[PDB]
């Protein structure tokens, strides 16, 4: 599967320093977060109960819900919608967004039932298409950080409500990214279901959480048992972790860092490495997030060179990983830092910094 | 859901002694065997593909796979059965197996692809509806140890190589079961797909793996991830690990230790409590996988409070998990010891049948 000269490094790293001088700011990465409590009750048949009463818990807590609420895990966003699409059969499905191409997940699980299916991040266009047959779903953000207008947000729920339809919220990144913009959870607006991701904004695996008014909870997941769609207790318990351990102000703060981020050794790197080679064009830009490195080389050929050259470097040298550490283009290629990974807690912005200054230098050696 | 003085008491045990105090006999235990080197990949993004690639390697070794072939993880045995009915769309599906109640997982499939579905454990039924149009759906073996012929196997196959049908073999527990009985794997009979559950007579997690021609199972696999119905890292990692662990010897030592298991201290007890009250009387049966106590008393409320309480002392004083410490029937209610389960591995004859004996003597003090 592409190169894997990275897992090589990473094993010795593994073997020769241990899991703690690995950090992984690439952003991409899930959290598998258990202790050896969770894993001797992993090893038993009362672990299956224990979890998934966790994450009902933890779950409901994080997503607003009240005493007449149930918040259960399944194994994927995708795996909770197409679970809720089979056992709810909707003759017709409307899904209101930020932004006009929607994930297919949605649109793929009508198919399978025959649903027609609708798409519009104009909620003029949502509103008038509401009826008893139809169930609207409403994808509240973007990881780009764009979110559904809390007053159109209310204005879907007021209509379906009017028309008796279910309302399905898609909180997949929502359910951090709203609330960071100071709106409501989707239960306390008067969403009947919420579906989040606990790998968005969170230190959990990739995997989904469904919640929503018991009776409509367990239809869903009695059809999502039916052909394994369900998160099984090792994902459980690591969601269980994520949930526990989550907390919206460490994504401030996260987010806050990335702001105050001194980038200016870069500069002052770029300008000192002009004396070895005139080629040398260091290019870098703040994120939301962190920052990206997009070039170092003028020459297209061998800016790819470098990049993955100074990711192995990064990697080496510092423990640190990103993605140019894999070959070639296709998926991202620029040299990413996010500072909401877990992993940046365990070091400071000078570590990083130097990481980047030494590794870069390395690369361009006369 | 249901009685959690259970998991309580566990929690007592492993905060005050540890992890190798506890016992899960009870046979249905999911197994997590992931290593902290597993766990540290596990929270890096090279994770996914350093799973994927060990079930792969370990899971052809393990079906009797070839260079052609390719192994993937679902989330269960009917995961992979939905993405395989998605994929390849059948209009009809046939389902050869052991016993005459099948398990429903292809029927519910073949509903949501509007293909139709027929089963038997007559192989004249299934030979005559095999042609171009149908998918063949062999469920190798029960859990009972009930298998599908060999030669009625081969006909099978032969039939869907004359017609051109696809024979997907179900292995759930057959990818094991068949081979203790001297059978070949599934791929080395012909079969172009496979599916084996990871933990049936095996020490993984619930979960599927599925096995055949690269491009078969590419197909499926990608079907499948629409969903969510492929096993994320952290199942992929505690999938490898039975893999790599496992060994079919194990499985036949397991069986013989049962076999030769010394019962006789339980009717020294039996007949010994007698003096205490008449109305006393333990009923045993020796089991292909262990034994099972599944009456103490001859008064039919008394017993059942008093094999509830039996299963107390067990888990209390011995660490040993069992099912009738999960309180009334439904679901067991018999005191049953699987000498299959990895803990047992953990303890010898002698502490099982005294932990027994002295669990029950406790529970009949006058």
């Amino acid at each position: 599967l592409r190169l894997e000269k990275a897992r090589k490094i990473i094993l010795e790293i593994l073997n020769e320093k241990g899991r703690d001088a690995l950090y992984d700011l690439s952003g991409l990465s899930g959290g598998f977060l258990i202790d050896e409590k969770d894993k001797a009750l992993l090893n038993t048949y009362i672990g299956s109960s224990y979890f998934a009463e966790k994450v009902n818990e933890y779950g409901l807590k994080h997503l607003g819900g009240d005493e007449n609420d149930k918040c259960v895990g399944f194994n994927r966003t995708s795996s909770a919608i197409l679970a809720t699409i089979l056992a709810l059969k909707p003759k017709k499905v409307i899904h209101y967004l930020p932004e006009l191409p929607g994930h297919p997940s949605i649109e793929r699980s009508c198919k399978i039932v025959n649903a027609k299916y609708f798409e519009s991040d104009k909620v003029g266009e949502i509103l008038n298409k509401i009826d008893k047959d139809t169930l609207v779903i409403i994808t509240g953000s973007t990881m780009d950080l764009k979110v559904i207008e809390l007053e159109n947000f209310k204005k879907v729920i007021n209509t379906a409500k009017n028309k008796e339809a279910i309302v399905f919220v898609d909180d997949a990144s929502g359910a951090r990214v709203r609330l960071l913009f100071n709106q409501p959870p989707a239960l306390k607006l008067g969403a009947d279901l919420v579906v989040t991701s606990t790998d968005k904004l969170m230190e959990g695996p990739r995997g989904g959480l469904l919640a929503g008014k018991k009776e409509l909870v367990d239809k869903i997941y009695i059809e999502g048992t039916k052909f394994g769609l369900e998160a099984q207790p090792p994902l459980l318990a690591g969601i269980y972790r994520a949930l526990k351990n989550f907390n919206l102000e460490r994504i401030r703060k996260a987010f806050e860092r990335a702001k105050n981020f001194d980038l200016s050794k870069i500069e002052k790197l770029n300008k000192e490495l002009k004396a070895i080679d005139d080629n040398i064009n260091i290019v870098y830009e703040r994120t939301p997030t962190g920052f990206v490195i997009k070039r170092v080389y003028k020459d297209d050929t061998i800016n790819i060179k470098k990049l993955i050259e100074i990711g192995f470097n990064l990697l080496k040298n510092y423990g640190i990983i990103t993605i140019t550490v894999a070959g070639m283009p296709g998926a991202s290629k620029s040299l990413r830092i996010d500072l909401t990974s877990r992993d940046a807690e365990r070091i400071d912005d000078n570590y990083i910094i130097k990481a980047i200054v030494e590794s870069i230098k390395m690369a361009f050696k006369s």
